[PDB]
């Protein structure tokens, strides 16, 4: 916008040279019989704009000393007047103003397209932003809080913008017709309203994190695509790393058939092993789909070895659970578990807890405002003997799940002192705490921003997929000895079905290729494991052996 | 004003510009027997004090040097200190003290006339300037709190002015005394404050806002023209609504509006249950069933199943929303009614599934709305 | 400091001029054998360094050309750099800086003599300062809240210091040992701790005003020179107004001889009356030695007219108050004071009332954190029928006393509303809600700001005879017929005894001369009131009637 | 740096003259036949660049009005659009990011060394640098609070940073493998914390300052290097001041210290009571008379009358001079130990009337200092 007036000013003044030029010309001959060329016409207009005023060409009469006064006027006017002031209100005050006021972000430019909105930022929404920042995604954050718009402007992997996130005219600002997703990470009660607004104006996809893992229902019904309930979630991943040997625990269940579970494999028989070595896929017929170690999802090999913090994605049917959980296969006697710290996350992990059920005591300082259903013990874990007295002594593990990371650090340093056995899981509230609460001496630490931003983040990316997976299913099929030795785009099977190969793996091997291209060789007595809609997987043996 | 002084300037620019031409003529003529014309002397005073400088002419005597000297030092200091030092000093000042700080105005110009003063900014006043626009009312609202006088600065369809509503100096600056009505919409002590301040300093009708109809007797004392017991008419609303035996109201919010509608289904009868998350610091009279409704199962306990009507009156739309969600999730049917402190929030109350919605700012704008056109 | 610099360079650049203009004649002559006078070098050196370059006038030889090179450059670089950033530095960085960002003056400058500190500002104090503004006295106050400083220094009606008031350091840099007199209105320990430091640099009066009266001893051991009990005080001013009958009031005991005291007028024999009618000298022999009206006290007119409002100040014997007690003079049977608002002040009210005793009944929403020998009805006075079930219906008086004027202006409409009849004083906690409270109904306003910034405006101008009046005594003398016609300055009565004449009064007339200039001529039967240490009162009749 | 920018604009420019005067000397010769000097030509392009304009040389062919033309808009550019903007633009710009708006320090230089980096400034370590400024170390205070750096900033003898104590990527800006040593003055969790994370960086020498003297071992075990139990030693000095049967003591306080005190006088044993107004949340093995003391006759009910000894231990100093006072005054003789939390009142303490006074930041600063020398 600036520089165009800066340099359309350039050609005013261009103009002027010519002209005035063009007109010094003329007057000089008509009023003086006197002939200059053009570079003379030039060089004297430049020599009296500019003051400079060599004198060597001058006028003798009085319409040329009035000619000549016009034009030095006009030099100082527009060389030494409006040029500078023009820079000082075109340049200097949009500079000062916008650097020692804030001036809110208010609206959304009309052309925005397949950004993505933030409402309600946090460190799981923080994390998320610089995770996604290094892929330079278009985000847009939402804040109805001056200071808190302030502090985001200042240092920005992103646009803020100042408003009611609940305002259907706010919304209008920010496109959300022409938007990609939404992250909806509000109170509950502002969620629903949020949800139910946008509604009123597109059908742009929404991600609602749900505080109360009951409220995911009426999030849904408000127009949410997707509920995340992150302290349901990390309650469980505290939970499942409490027990002195890690069991099965249950992900999703796709319409009865295929079922994905997740196992840590701490003093677990599979521990030390390899892959191959424990033989989990020959003895239950289950598809190793991932091994999850160091925030890391990686592919199984037959020579990876399973360290005590693995974590082993499962999929196949219930009978193939089962077996698993039979070779594992059974928990050791007074399993007895401290939890310390009643909020959401440390409810969460008792609840889970209680659904197995293993034996837990809660401490806490205060009682909850929002659980009637757990039994606390009350007291300051800090505080001399708190501990002590609750038993801790006969405890077989420890979860510590304060809101306070410096605290769960120092009760992690000192529970681990004083007793080197137990299992020790602790919660981090901020990414930038957690090696420090390994260092301590915990056996797991759970980090509710990367939880949490892995979670929103997958959500996003396989958006395109999210919605669509989304109320479709997961099956696993035995690649039938016709196709041994095509290749996938050649057998043309998501034309015929409507369903998409996700992974392939060998007839006798631990080894499985996710997300095959189009160009994998298919072979005889492989395992292939598709996705689709929960009526394309019975026109599946259907349309296949049809034609 | 800084466009006269500016002109004006250019003014005794203009005058020293023809007096030095005179004076360079007259020196020419008398000092060296050199005759010029009124262009030349212009000509050359230009050429000077725009310290151009040509030299086709100069003088040759010391008194013409002289001369020829205090004209290039005038061009200086008169073009490039005062002019400069001018341009920052007379606007370049106002512009950081008013745009690299922020300056709260604390007073009206004296001859403002036939301006709306409101006392109190929320949804209801803020319906009532965006809908009278037309009209082209000036509305100035009144703040003594710094940082809502800030904010109401960056967005506006009136002015907002700083000061203690209850103080007769900033009344005066305020020029009630011309103006066209006030409305009073603070707290009923605060009010009955204004209402006796502007009433020693005249007789501009006043129209307060009350909230407990007991006190509306006692602002027409202090002087008010006219008492609106808003939170009275917006529960009867709701009661009204929510029934036009066996018959059951649950009322979930014991706010003041939430008291007026249980006040109103006593007058009927009709049985019905209050729900709070607190005690009522200004009732007593009703019984309240404690313990927060948004956790879960707090309405099933109550039996909202055996209920015949809902009102959601809590004071925040949002919980509103999720409530009247909540409960048209549990209930496909059951009659419900719910409070709307926001007329942005209207809609999505009828989405969340509500029979009927109260809206107070709507109820609340149009009362006082046809209450300064008919004035 | 930035003047002088200023025209400082004006004179360099002056220096400059003649040089450059001296040297050009000397490199014209010597150099080209030309030449110029006086004047034309200073005309060349002004049209080298100001860029005009006429060009009648240049040399011709290289060494001319270095020369007129090195004017040339010296003009741009002290006319057009030089000049204009001295301007941006010296002038406009100080200015913005000064204005967009709050530079605290933390010490003052060391000729800093006669000035008054003030420690802890609120109502009172503000009130006390823009009042002695109207005299324009050196005010400073000192503060260790950052924002409170700020406040104060957008508006002043005196210089802010922004410092720990009780740090040594701090004191010295604002001068206390040179300061005229300091305010010390902190807590009780914090005004303790600033006497006993202040104490430790110097002997400068302090003026403390104390939160509660028990705390009083202890600040005068500190080093308080005067303490002032404003809540006491404020309690008793609402007090001796709620009565239906003012009743005397003592004020101040001067040995067991001199008594001063005060007495409301309302429901009295003198209310309507005048002085004169009322006769109230010759029926006590008290003296009458102002009238506290309108917040003005005035001196005793014989034709001046008592209102109900007015409140006379009073002198004389012990005897000579118990006859005007006798006068007006008894109270009315089952008097009942309603008490609203138990905070310092509402506590000294009652306390006052039960120093006679009067009945009364308190009133708040909650208990008094630093009272315990009152008992309290709680409840709120603004929710409906707390009032009515306290049985205000019987009450004879009110007395408002929340921390809140719109309160207090709401509770005196309501009340005079249900009981035209019972006495209701109220409290004003600003001066801009004092008028509301009349209108509202009330039959009398105290006003917290004018009260305390009358007392310590007084205690202040008072100074020079503050501490001399402090530890002395005021008594009465029934002037010797001996000087009956002598001048005060001829009777030379100081010189011999020590004390001063502070009011002559006719020996039948309620009529009384306070403050007698030297010239007053005394007259026969007149009454004296003198003021003097204990020691001089009885070394005044003694040597009076010697020598 | 600025400084370099600009004289290298002085290169540029002087390079510049040299050309165009070369250039000029060129064009004379070969367009006109005219021969000038060296001086000549710098003398020409200076009075050209400079506007000044002389006109005694002048070109008379196009091809020199051109080249004379080019030279003008040269000076106009580079002396009077260049050399402002720049200046402004170099400097007068940091001058507002750095005066108008505070800029907290965020990161240490690349090279600091030898730096005493302290976390969690208070009297003892304020009392620790400026005790230690003979020696001249480089103190840097770190702090997570904004207006707590901003107030550190107006007077100093230490740098100033801000963030995050326990944040790595803080700590590595703050150069603490380099730093001489580390006083960790933060809360026992907060000091444990930051141990493990700058051990995980380095081995710097840490002197963390322990709360609760159990807490010492786990430090140590963080990575601690020395741990100072401050309120137990400070405790202790109360203790054995207030007694070098039927001796009693009051013990006024009953924070970290006046409990340490109170712990003291057992071991003795020396009959005691503990006096506060609230109950202590750390502690539950003493027995504490609660009820304000400042009010009055508190001490009087508990019988400051039979007591042989006082310790004033609030943490409150000025509230502590109350009480000295208070207490001289109601007992002339009795044995008072008070406790200054900040040396500026250790002289008031003694003026109130006590017999000994504890100066936490002396003792502080002393036993840190000595722990920092003898290292
Ligand atoms: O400098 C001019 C001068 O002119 C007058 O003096 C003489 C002048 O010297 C002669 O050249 C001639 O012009 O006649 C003049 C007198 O008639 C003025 O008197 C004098 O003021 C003035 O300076
Ligand atoms: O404009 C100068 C010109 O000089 C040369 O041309 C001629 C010139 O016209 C004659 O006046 C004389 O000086 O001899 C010159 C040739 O020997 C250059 O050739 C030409 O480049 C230059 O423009
Ligand atoms: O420059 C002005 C010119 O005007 C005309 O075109 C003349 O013919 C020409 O002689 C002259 O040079
Ligand atoms: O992810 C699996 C989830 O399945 C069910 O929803 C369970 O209620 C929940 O405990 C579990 O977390
Ligand atoms: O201006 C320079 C002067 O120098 C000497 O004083 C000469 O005597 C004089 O003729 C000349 O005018
Ligand atoms: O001013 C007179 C005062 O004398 C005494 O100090 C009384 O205790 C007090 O009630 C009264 O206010
Ligand atoms: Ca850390
Ligand atoms: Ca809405
Ligand atoms: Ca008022
Ligand atoms: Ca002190
Ligand atoms: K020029
Ligand atoms: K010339
Ligand atoms: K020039
Ligand atoms: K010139
Ligand atoms: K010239
Ligand atoms: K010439
Ligand atoms: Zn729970
Ligand atoms: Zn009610
Ligand atoms: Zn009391
Ligand atoms: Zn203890």
């Amino acid at each position: 916008q600036n520089l165009k007036v800066l340099l359309l000013y350039c050609a005013f003044l261009l103009v002027m040279l010519l002209a005035y030029a063009s007109i010094f010309r003329y007057l000089m001959w008509h009023l003086e019989g006197r002939a200059y060329s053009f570079m003379a016409g030039i060089y004297w207009t430049i020599t009296v704009m500019t003051t400079l005023g060599f004198g060597d060409i001058t006028f003798e009469s009085d319409a040329g000393y009035l000619f000549a006064s016009i034009v030095t006027v006009s030099g100082v006017i527009f060389l030494d007047i409006i040029l500078p002031f023009g820079f000082v209100s075109m340049f200097l005050a949009p500079w000062i103003e916008r650097r020692l006021r804030y001036h809110p972000t208010i609206e959304l430019p009309d052309d925005t397209r397949g950004h993505i909105l933030i409402f309600g930022i946090d460190p799981i929404t923080r994390t998320l932003i610089r995770k996604l920042e290094s892929r330079n995604h278009l985000f847009v954050v939402v804040t109805d809080n001056y200071d808190q718009a302030l502090h985001l402007e200042e240092q920005e992997g992103f646009k803020v913008v100042y408003g009611s996130p609940t305002d259907a005219h706010v919304l209008a600002g920010l496109r959300v017709a022409a938007a990609r997703s939404i992250i909806a990470n509000l109170s509950d009660p502002d969620n629903a309203n949020l949800c139910l607004t946008v509604r009123s104006l597109c059908q742009t996809p929404i991600i609602a994190v749900v505080k109360e893992p009951v409220h995911g229902e009426l999030l849904r019904l408000a127009g949410a695509n997707q509920v995340v309930p992150l302290t349901r979630i990390l309650g469980r991943y505290l939970g499942i790393r409490a027990t002195t040997c890690g069991a099965l625990a249950h992900i999703l269940d796709s319409f009865g058939n295929l079922q994905i579970a997740e196992l840590p494999v701490h003093g677990t028989p599979f521990a030390g092993k390899t892959i191959g070595e424990s033989g989990i896929r020959q003895r239950t017929g289950l598809s190793i789909i991932g091994v999850w170690e160091r925030g890391s999802l990686t592919t199984p090999q037959r020579e990876t070895v399973l360290t005590e913090q693995s974590l082993l994605v499962l999929a196949g049917t219930k009978s193939q659970l089962a077996a698993l959980e039979y070779l594992i296969g059974e928990a050791p006697e007074d399993e007895l578990i401290f939890i310390i710290g009643h909020g959401r996350i440390g409810c969460a992990a008792a609840a889970f807890l209680d659904r197995k059920p293993v034996p837990f005591i809660l401490i806490d300082r205060q009682e909850s405002p929002v659980c009637n259903d757990h039994v606390v013990v009350y007291g300051d874990a800090t505080v001399g003997q708190t501990l002590r007295q609750a038993g801790i002594d006969r405890a077989s593990g420890i979860i510590v799940t304060t809101n306070d990371d410096s605290t769960n650090i120092f009760l992690t340093l000192a529970c681990r002192h004083l007793h080197s056995h137990i299992r020790i899981v602790a919660r981090a509230n901020g990414e930038e705490n957690v090696d420090q609460l390994y260092a301590a001496g915990a056996d797991f630490v759970v980090s509710n921003a990367s939880v949490g931003a892995n979670i929103l983040g997958n959500l996003l990316e396989h958006k395109e997929s999210a919605f669509l997976s989304e109320g479709m299913a997961v099956f696993r099929r035995p690649l039938p000895p016709a196709m041994a030795g095509k290749t996938i785009a050649e057998t043309r099977l998501r034309p015929l079905t409507g369903c998409s190969i996700v992974a392939i793996e060998a007839p006798d091997r631990a080894d499985i290729l996710i997300s095959p291209p189009p160009e994998t060789i298919l072979a005889e007595g492989a395992r292939l494991i598709l996705i689709g809609t929960s009526e394309q997987e019975k026109t599946f043996d259907q349309t296949i052996a049809a034609r």
